[PDB]
């Protein structure tokens, strides 16, 4: 018949330390190209999770409601932000911000592209294999599938508009050091993942597959120092039986 | 608080009002619809605001006329929201440049209303359902405030224990809560926050749009035991003192809301 | 009254609605006086030609009757624009250098754009900045403020029915009244806004409601209203002064049969 | 005055399609599309702008196929768009550096994008920021303005009927006439507006009011006006100069009968 | 002539962008920008200029002959979350603070055709003498600063055809499809969006797409995403390749 399912993921900022969830490390800056050796806490990756759907015909996504979560929790200028002025409060999150999802059948299929191909990036993160001048622009070697939470850098990968036969994705970057972060709430929205011909992505395996990324700004600490804050985002996915 | 029969009978039409205040945190008796002087730079370690320095969110609950004449039959009839009109009200105060506000430079006008925003509007027929969320989870929050009880790192990005109801008018500090997407199936919200030192505050009047409140089945909230439910939050940005200090500036939001009578079963 | 069907076998009405500054001397028409800063709130005496005031203009059209049914004018559209956008291009005259051997700062900052178009005055609800403020002779303004009258205090009711009068800073229009006129407005607040206006004679905004109708010259009057402050412009001394620009209105108005 | 029906067969159908170049004062046998550097800070009381500083309305005249006297061409759609914006990727030449060892300041700040098609010239109203400035030789400006020239002066209605001497910052498109014309413009006024510009030859814009009717050509003749002031040129000293680009326009014309 | 529909391909294509290539390590990047040359002195170097970049896609002879017909397109711009690097070369925007995004003046452009693009010569500067490698307005005047009708071209050249000399041509390209937005400015934020659910429809107003005249479909991009500060202050432009998939049918036509 319909089903629905519905979860959180949550981001994957770097988290520096136990109580810095949601955060990255401190930015680096000024690494010359040659010697940029980014660590771990500091570099935020994509979310993925799996759904498991009831076994029998197959699960077709048909629509999704999606939002990100604790958008207010910025509203706090209170905590650890460097002051805007003698006297003022705290610095609003601001600058670069990237927020993306996909729903699909299968892993989100991701195309490899780096600001610098001689970044060594640090253990326990996927990154384009034997990059070339060639990876800051298109090299069609860097292919992955997003199959590990926490472990793909949001700089090293995009979803890959050549494939993504069975997954619809959405995203939008929005670069610069002052960018204000706007971001909409409503449970009234509903994205249709059908396509031309009427069909949603189907659920291969009885798997259901949900990626997000949520970088919402940079924070700046009273230091001047400055972190990425992330935000988890919220999906709720109706399926109908398909043969 | 107006609740008016436009019509009576089995097509009965019903227009609740009202202007709904904002509970920015009103430092004193004169700065109604202001929040105390912000702090800054406060470690995470040691985090403890003030009460008065935190918006909260603003709820009433509107009682309706009974329509159940006896409640011992197969259909009972409820109060169906179909659409809401609503706007933020004094919008224009804002060009007051000549009170309060530091000078832009020398010899120049007050500093306008500006930073970080945010507008928000619920109708349902229960009340809000809302998700917790902090900045810092080590935050210690001030005497009169509800806010996430035993928060964790987890509540920094999605904790599912911090579940609550909008169901105290100036207790829950916008900066704590969302509405809860994971819910509200009897309520629909709206919101858009906007960050930022320098955001421009953008607002819009008309009495001439309406917002449907009907879902894909072309059914509205439903309300509960008569009662319709209505939340807002408005902070508009940060005023600057002459000395520097800055503090939230809220206004309040007005509803009308239309109603119809739709049975249902026992 | 009862609204009954449009007489069939339409006229138009058009009017430049004058903006309302302060005019601080005869020189400086469509400007206000230099922005004073920094009063406190138990101190704040603003001057009458600092103050920007809502425009407003009563259209007098021919009574349609003789002696069941009566015919009443309706407004159907309004076409609507701001008269003299491109005057901002002037960055030679009395604006401050943007740096040594630059052009005139443009005119920027908060601005507001209203406009109301009904068959009676447009019914206004007052919100204050600070309720303690002392406004000047000349100016009507939320008598008996209180604390609530910074938020909303529902004894503020006013008619906009006196040109040059009710400061923009004090009054918006009403949402829980005006059933007989549409009105629009957009308050854009900060100190570096830039305007953006726009101008067509192919924009045209409907004035009927859900049910097809209207506002009603019940009084064989027609009403329009408006607002344009386009933003502050600074001195070469660093003194601000509000600008404002005429609003053009067309309204097409056609016959509409109700019962006595 | 009349309008009957669309007439269609064999050569009921034409486009016309031209180039309007922008005048924004040409300074200079080398500075074509450029305006004289911008002054600053002038006293309304002695504000005397240069011919050469002032950009002003492009306007052309295009023929078309002689009908005789009754059938009337009627322009029922327009591509247009600006042409060049690319060359503001020139950040080498003339321009002052963002910083040490940074490239040239990008074009940038108040910008004005208006364009007009008519079967009359196109009908301005003239509003001034300054009713005392003294406009220069070769220049069409509002006669003899007051201080009400600041806000509306009715007495200020000019067709737009000569190329390179109407200046922008002294007139607009009267929306109380041009009732044979379409026109469109946006004003963003600021000192870092970024100009944004769109270029495809998939866009339409209909010309057909209403009643489906488009701009009807008296005497088989076609009007096109254009002003695009992109921003303001920063020169390595500081001086700020006035940057303008060409506006194509394609016209599809339908004939049209009327009546007299 | 144009007949009836008579069946399908598509073809995709990743197309590199031409910002300069200063050197074998800054693939994507211009040579670091010049500032303030006079008018009368005016001479860029080849690597400091972006250049338009097209590509000829050869499709099956299929020859009243049949043409290939394009119908739609899928495009977008790969690598956009590249600039979330804040911590490779970029100067810092204050004491302590990460590095400077990419920000600044920016063109996004594409075209899909059955001919080269045709365009159209205009520059800030008539003086400027472009380097050997290029390809410019030829003979330039004052009136190549406005409209000058011999600055006609076709982009039959990738990474030739500097940016900054040329548009696409609104009185021309009969058979072609364009689309471009530039943005100007020192801080202008860049945004940029991803969707595989985003198709264009090339269709004229008679229901006819591109026809591919010589059995050859061109696509051609521009994608200067802003300028790359580093640490010294220099500036450099950031480019990022653009995907196309194209849909084509078999069109009969007369001849
Ligand atoms: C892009 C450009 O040409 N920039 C120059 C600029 C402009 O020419 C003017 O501002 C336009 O009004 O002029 C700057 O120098 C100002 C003097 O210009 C002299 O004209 C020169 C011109 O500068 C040279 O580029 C040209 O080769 O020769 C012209 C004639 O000798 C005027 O004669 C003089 O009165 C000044 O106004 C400036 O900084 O404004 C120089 C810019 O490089
Ligand atoms: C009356 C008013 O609008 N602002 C006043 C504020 C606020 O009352 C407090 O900040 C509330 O916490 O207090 C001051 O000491 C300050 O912070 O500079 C003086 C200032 O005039
Ligand atoms: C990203 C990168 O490596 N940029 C380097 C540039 C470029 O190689 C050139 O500017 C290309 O023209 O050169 C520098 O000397 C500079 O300009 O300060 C050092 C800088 O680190």
């Amino acid at each position: 018949a319909i089903t629905e399912v519905e979860c959180f993921l949550n981001p994957e900022m770097g988290d520096p330390d136990e109580n810095l969830r949601g955060f990255s490390l401190k930015l680096s800056a000024e690494n010359d190209f040659s010697s940029d050796s980014p660590e771990r806490k500091m570099l935020p990756c994509y979310s993925t999770a799996r759904i498991p759907l009831p076994n029998l015909l197959m699960w077709e996504a048909v629509t999704v409601q999606t939002e990100v979560i604790g958008i207010t929790s910025m509203l706090n200028l209170h905590a650890g932000s460097q002051k805007v002025h003698e006297h003022g409060g705290g610095k609003p999150i601001q600058g670069s911000n990237f927020h993306f999802f996909a729903v699909g059948g299968d892993p989100l299929e991701m195309q490899g592209v780096l600001m610098n191909y001689r970044t060594k990036y640090p253990d326990g993160t996927i990154t384009p294999k034997n990059p070339t001048a060639q990876s800051q622009v298109m090299n069609t070697d860097h292919k992955a599938y997003l199959d590990k939470n926490n472990a793909y850098p949001v700089e090293c990968w995009v979803p890959d508009p050549s494939r993504n036969e069975n997954t619809r994705y959405f995203g939008t970057f929005t670069g610069g050091e002052n960018v204000p972060p706007v971001l909409h709430v409503t449970n009234t929205a509903t994205t249709v993942l059908l396509d031309e011909q009427g069909v949603g992505p189907l659920c291969k395996a009885d798997s259901l597959y949900v990626s997000a990324a949520d970088i919402c700004g940079l924070f700046t600490n009273s230091s001047g120092t400055q972190q990425w804050r992330g935000l988890a985002r919220y999906f709720k996915i109706r399926l109908r039986k398909r043969s």
